């Protein structure tokens, strides 16, 4: 199990190219795919640590190594909050070095979708400058067919740390799970024992008290795709990348385009959580060259809100758990939503969707408005009724049905969403007010029917 460490996704020119080099020459593939952990892969690995390390990159240990990278908000609304947040991450993935999932998150973005997360740093700030993190512990959306004792779950507020308490809490978190683990996952363990007592040992080991939440808010999960303005006169351009694929393909050379940028670029590229690519800290000046490329190549092609906002996992051909596809399934399913948003006349508003290829919940589909969670080929659960800050775990709404069904149903209630909802009204949240689907409140115990 190749996978890159790169905490927080930011990755260097020059690392990118080396990376460009090894895929094209030395897989089966020939692809780089960005995951949803702000990281890469190579598929069909045909000397790729080798590789790795000849530009400053190592790869985790997972014969013994069950963390995996540290994610940390890509594109902050207050850019000047990610050199302070990206240095934390940074540090805490080198502390963690010898499965446990991490984040450090920027409020108002969720992007990094702390909910699917065993432990979670939120940023706090007072004066554009971090000050300390609320620590939320326990998400996680593994879960097996049928099996009313595993579920998804969010993540739990446990309390406020000063900055000088970071490493040590993330340290007494990790060894807590690792420890009482048996169903070894943190939300398990945190549901057998506890919140409280769980809360406690850390604690206790970590040597501090855990402070009053401070206040914070989600407004979203998705990319900033386009340019946007970033601090000073540096500007940071996000691509969307269906799938995070990156490849060549027939008048869409993104592959080809993404190295031609990585050859004139001033600064660094970041991996985000949904799977995109930003090319950061371009220059006002480098903006028109860095444009001129990216269009060209296929890289800023115009997409729906709602492909941005759809999300799958690699499931099929590389992935030896899958039950259906996901990613291979994902362009043309989102034409089909796509007709059906254009039917009903909301073409510019987006769900977050999300197809997962196995309950193992890679997609993140057990956080979206609307997931599919597939069972078997060409067949999958359909939850309603996430919201789309990625707080609330869909309820099952239909079980083991193929895309007609799905459509089917889909076109129905999206129709109705169009019509009955209100202002600004989300279409997860329409299906719980509608009465579509019953809200999760407690997924340990009211998941599932
Ligand atoms: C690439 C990625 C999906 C994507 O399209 O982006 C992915 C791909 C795979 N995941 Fe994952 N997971 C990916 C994010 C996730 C997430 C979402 C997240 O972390 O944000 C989850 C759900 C959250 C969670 O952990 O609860 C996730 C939960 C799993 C699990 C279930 C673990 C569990 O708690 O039960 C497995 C299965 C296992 O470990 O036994 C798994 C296993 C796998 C494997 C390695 C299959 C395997 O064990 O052999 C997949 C390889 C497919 C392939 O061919 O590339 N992966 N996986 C993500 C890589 C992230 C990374 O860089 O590390
Ligand atoms: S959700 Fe299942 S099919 Fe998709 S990548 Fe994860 S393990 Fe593979
Ligand atoms: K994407």
């Amino acid at each position: 199990l190749l996978r890159c460490r790169l905490p927080g996704g930011v990755i260097t020119t020059k690392q990118w190219q080396a990376i460009d080099k090894f895929a094209g020459e030395n897989t089966i593939y020939g692809s780089i795919r960005l995951t949803n952990r702000q990281t890469f892969q190579f598929h069909g690995i045909l000397p790729v640590h080798q590789m790795l390390h000849s530009v400053g990159l190592d790869a985790l240990a997972t014969a013994w190594d069950m963390n995996r990278n540290v994610l940390c908000t890509s594109n902050p609304y207050e850019s000047q909050l990610h050199a302070e947040a990206y240095e934390w991450a940074k540090k805490i993935s080198e502390h963690l070095l010898p499965k446990f999932k991490t984040t450090v998150v920027i409020p108002p973005q969720n992007d990094i979708d702390l909910h699917a997360n065993d432990m979670n740093f939120v940023a706090i700030a007072e004066n554009g400058k971090l000050v300390g993190f609320n620590l939320l512990v326990g998400g996680g959306l593994s879960i097996e067919h049928g099996n009313k004792k595993t579920y998804a779950r969010t993540a739990s507020e446990f309390g406020y740390l000063p900055l000088e308490h970071t490493l040590a809490v993330a340290e007494a978190v990790v060894t807590t799970q690792r420890d009482w683990g048996n169903n070894a996952k943190t939300k398990y363990t945190l549901e057998r024992v506890g919140v409280e007592t769980f809360k406690a040992e850390v604690e206790r080991r970590a040597g501090i008290k855990f402070e009053p939440i401070r206040p914070y808010e989600f407004t979203g999960r998705g990319d900033r795709i386009g340019w946007v303005k970033g601090i000073d006169d540096n500007w940071h351009l996000t691509l969307f990348i269906e799938n995070g694929r990156i490849l060549d393909y027939p008048a869409r050379p993104l592959k080809t385009g993404l190295l031609e940028i990585a050859k004139i670029h001033k600064g660094d590229f970041r991996i985000t959580a949904n799977q995109n690519l930003i090319i950061a800290g371009v220059p006002e000046s480098e903006k028109a060259k860095i444009e001129k490329i990216a269009k060209e190549s296929g890289l800023m092609n115009a997409v729906t809100p709602q492909r941005e906002n759809s999300m799958a996992c690699v499931s099929f051909p590389t992935c030896p758990l899958a039950m259906a596809e996901a990613e291979r399934f994902l362009p043309s399913f989102i034409d089909n939503i796509d007709n059906l948003m254009a039917k009903h006349g909301v073409s510019d508003e987006h769900i977050v969707m999300r197809v997962t290829g196995c309950p193992n919940g890679c997609g993140r589909a057990m956080l979206a408005e609307v997931g599919l969670v597939g069972k078997a080929p060409g067949r999958y659960n359909l939850h309603l009724g996430g919201n789309r800050i990625g707080t609330r775990i869909p309820r099952m709404y239909k079980e083991n049905i193929t895309e007609p069904e799905i459509l089917a149903s889909l076109d129905e209630l999206i129709g109705r969403w169009a019509k009955e909802r209100e202002a600004g009204e989300g279409f997860g949240d329409f299906t719980v007010r509608a009465g579509i689907i019953r809200p999760v409140l407690d997924p340990a115990r009211d998941l599932w029917d």
